[PDB]
């Protein structure tokens, strides 16, 4: 018994804090109900009728969105990703040198944007971008945005670089 709650629109804010059918487009909290209350297990992105979050957040469990239900469609544990009622839609990528915005949606708190420049973490599958910020447990899946409001990654999973593309 896990459910999602819409938290806001996915948009780049110009005055941002700086560092150095049934399911509407938006950013959602991923919640789970305990007898006593409920806990934010993560965050996800609704785009083109597909919900996107990270595997560790749901482990493929179904999600009820308002009145309806959402069923898992694609998932990969190695990548730690999962999409619901539709294949993966988030195709945007990071140029590899521009500042991004983390649309942080921490548990119990209002969503916010925060500009930052990812580090490039060198790994044996490719260079990848990493948002070097610390947010609570449950903030995972918060969207990472480019200047055009497009989702180039999700918090905690890296940002793909495609200048070499």
């Amino acid at each position: 018994d896990m459910y999602i709650e819409r938290a806001g629109d996915i948009t780049w804010e110009k005055d941002a804090e700086v560092t150095g059918g049934e399911t509407t487009d938006g950013v959602y909290r991923v919640m789970t109900r305990r007898l006593l209350g409920s806990t934010q297990v993560g965050v996800g992105v609704m785009q083109e009728g597909v919900f996107h979050t990270m595997w560790h957040v749901t482990k493929g469990s179904a999600l009820r969105s308002g009145e309806g239900r959402l069923d898992p469609y694609w998932g990969d544990v190695k990548q730690d990703l999962v999409s619901y009622c539709g294949p993966w839609k988030l195709d945007a990528a990071w140029d590899g040198h521009s500042e991004v915005q983390l649309l942080a949606v921490p548990p119990g708190e209002r969503a916010r944007n925060i500009q930052t420049l990812p580090g490039i973490f060198k790994t044996k599958d490719g260079d990848i971008g990493a948002v070097a910020l610390d947010y609570p447990a449950g903030t995972a899946g918060s969207p990472i945005l480019d200047k055009c409001g497009r989702v180039i990654g999700l918090y905690g999973n890296g940002v793909v670089i495609k200048n070499g593309s």
